[PDB]
């Protein structure tokens, strides 16, 4: 019926268990945002502190050279003052927790002055502003426009593996009529910004169990008695590119030439003896925005959307925090969160997908055509307005009894679906093939029912290699008729194979290496199957091989790359893919998302002696069941803390070697049981 009593703290205390996650208590909200901002510090400080100091634009003037073009990148987009303003225009209440917030991780470097890296010292003390920075840095110029698309460069790997999962079960089809949800984001294993970390706020109002992005005071992946959220990368495109016409001092805009918003400022350069070099930026505007210029010579000016939107992690906080679906909703609505596919559940019994973000209005052009340089010489491309909520794709309470997304278009969010690619304008999301991950998706939700926690999770250790599936059938054949015995041979050791990534597989490795050639490096290349992906068969499409001859000849060239990089081309898979965390090393299993492997692990090229680790891939992965009181398993890959000395980075590796999860503890009485810290504490 009811859900359980919450708890309602009488003192301000964090009470850690052995895994370094923090049980932060507090007698109201200020306190409980200064213990999260002191248990940050203790877990991340270092890296924190870092992205702070780059989020003010001194990344140059703290730290040098390599932080020159990420202050050049701020600047000119003018992030850091506009952190101001928007921490300016936060609501009396949410920027008294900002300020906690702040206090809370200055005050934990005030009291251990010797965990903070040298290095960072001078970024202290820190503010709610520098919070705001932050978050408006991650949100806007990292995940929605970064300098790499802007620069016309790229970015380091981030290409599509950049991805997550979720999953949101409906009453209906689970045994114990309780909704489940599944976090599962796959991000960098080594990137700071991208860092996770678990936490537990406990007020006499809320309660939030959940992981979130290193610096953030809100958690994105989060849950509690009553309900959860968890989100993916949608690529909403919330920033246009536009190219200019240089001419006369000016830029040609609507047959005449415009001059352009000039402003001279000036940044601090850290050199190699410590001291700093003053160097001049001249930020150049147009109609459109900021204006940056490519190595080829191009002009570009780039218009980000929602710069207007200082309401972002109120947003966030209010989501996790509502009372009922209907008070999420109407918080999701101020569209203060500027990307995102976010999925929902709660004790209710209400699942809801819903392709998140802010989208420029426009009256013309596709996808592909924003994604571009949009020309910058007429008001015909100057966009100004934004979609509502209500005008963007989402589904609640779907006769399939489920909703997922593992960064597909959202035209598959469920079976059977309940909207197609024309109900909306054809600029909010792409509609292209669906990753084989995408696809296992749908059938493991769709073909199962009368679900329960352990079959959910299950399911979600899948490690299938569907390519293999689509392939093998027309290559195997082939490849037998052909003179060269070894080629033979790997036929037979692939024909062999349960088409499983589990760790003993001798044929995984060999496969991926044909994969590598018959699909591209990313394994997402189409051009070489018999039937074309297809939305009508949108989980048994693209089929076969094309040329059936030509993909033998690439056999025969994996088969070489197989034994060049591993040393045979029957290596045990988990010999050769294997996490290594300080000094824990154990087997792997699972691995491209884009072979058809739910559970992803996007291996890195191996080394000297063929071995190899997770570059992307699982991280956050919890499994929650809205039962009464709800029940939740998780596991972080790497650890909840990357503080150097700590014994928390390494130690949750094995159990993940073992699909072995942590019961996420939310109960007072079972957060006791397992305390083995205790940080008491006064705001």
């Amino acid at each position: 019926q009811a859900p359980i009593a919450a708890y309602k703290p009488r003192s301000n205390e964090i009470l850690w268990d052995g895994y370094g996650v923090p049980h932060i208590y507090g007698v109201d909200a200020p306190s409980a945002f200064y213990g999260y901002g002191w248990a940050q510090a203790r877990s991340h400080g270092d890296n924190i502190l870092r992205l702070y100091g780059e989020a003010r634009g001194k990344g140059a003037e703290y730290w040098g050279p390599d932080y020159e073009q990420t202050t050049v990148w701020l600047l000119t987009n003018g992030v850091p003052e506009r952190a101001q303003q928007w921490y300016a225009q936060q609501s009396p209440d949410f920027r008294a927790n900002l300020d906690a917030f702040a206090a809370g991780i200055n005050a934990y470097a005030q009291q251990n002055p010797d965990d903070i890296s040298p290095e960072v010292r001078q970024v202290l003390p820190v503010s709610g502003a520098d919070v705001v920075a932050h978050a408006h840095r991650l949100m806007n110029f990292l995940y929605v426009a970064s300098p790499g698309r802007t620069l016309g460069e790229g970015d380091p790997p981030d290409l599509a593996d950049q991805g997550a999962n979720s999953w949101a079960v409906a009453p209906g089809k689970t045994a114990n009529g309780n909704a489940l949800l599944l976090q599962n984001p796959h991000l960098s294993w080594t990137t700071d910004y991208f860092t996770y970390y678990e936490a537990h706020l406990v007020t006499p109002d809320f309660e939030i169990y959940g992981a979130t992005q290193i610096g953030l005071p809100v958690i994105r992946f989060a849950f509690n008695q009553r309900m959860g959220i968890t989100n993916t990368v949608n690529g909403m495109v919330g920033a246009t590119n536009y190219r200019l016409t240089l001419q006369d001092g000016g830029y040609l805009y609507d047959g005449q030439v415009r001059p352009f918003e000039r402003r001279q400022a000036s940044y601090r350069l850290r050199q190699a003896d410590g001291s700093t070099v003053d160097k001049p930026l001249e930020i150049r505007s147009s109609v459109h925005g900021p204006v940056f210029e490519r190595a080829d010579g191009t002009a570009v000016a780039v218009r980000v959307a929602g710069l207007d939107r200082p309401g972002m992690l109120e947003q966030y906080f209010d989501m996790i925090t509502a009372h009922s679906f209907d008070d999420y909703e109407a918080a999701m609505a101020r569209m203060q969160v500027p990307t995102f596919n976010i999925v929902y559940a709660d004790r209710e019994g209400t699942i809801n997908y819903s392709f998140n973000g802010v989208a420029p209005k426009r009256a013309e052009g596709d996808i592909a055509f924003w994604q571009g340089n949009v020309p910058g010489d007429s008001s015909r491309y100057l966009w100004t307005e934004t979609h509502p909520l209500d005008d963007l794709p989402r589904v609640t309470n779907p006769p399939g009894g489920f909703v997922q997304n593992s960064n597909d278009p959202p035209w598959t969010p469920t079976w059977p679906v309940t909207y197609c690619p024309a109900n909306h304008p054809s600029y909010l999301a792409p509609q292209t093939p669906h990753s084989l991950r995408a696809q296992q998706s749908v059938r493991l939700m769709s073909e199962n029912d009368d679900l329960t926690l352990e079959r959910f999770m299950a399911l979600q250790f899948s490690h299938r290699a569907v390519m293999a599936d689509r392939t093998l059938p027309d290559l195997i054949p082939a490849a037998l008729i052909d003179p060269d015995p070894e080629v033979q041979a790997a036929a037979r050791l692939l024909a062999a194979w349960d088409r499983d990534f589990t760790s003993d597989s001798r044929a995984a490795l060999l496969f991926e290496e044909w994969a590598r050639l018959f699909a591209g490096q990313n394994f997402a290349g189409q051009a070489a199957f018999a039937t074309p992906w297809s939305l009508d068969k949108p989980v048994s499409t693209p089929y076969g091989v094309r040329d059936p001859k030509a993909a033998v000849d690439q056999l025969r060239t994996a088969i070489a790359n197989t034994k060049r990089k591993y040393g045979a081309i029957d290596r045990p898979f988990g010999d050769a893919s294997r996490m290594i965390l300080n000094d824990v090393n154990v087997p792997g299993a699972a691995g491209y998302g884009n072979l058809g492997s739910f559970r992803v692990f996007t291996w890195s090229d191996p080394d000297e002696n063929g071995i190899r680790t997770p570059v992307h891939g699982e991280t956050w992965v919890a499994m929650i069941e809205f039962s009464t009181p709800v029940r939740a398993y998780g596991l972080m890959s790497y650890g909840n803390s990357r503080q150097p000395g700590t014994t928390h980075y390494s130690d949750q590796i094995e159990r993940v070697s073992r699909a072995d999860f942590r019961e996420l503890l939310l109960r007072r009485e079972q957060v006791e049981a397992a305390v083995q810290e205790r940080t008491p504490f006064n705001f």
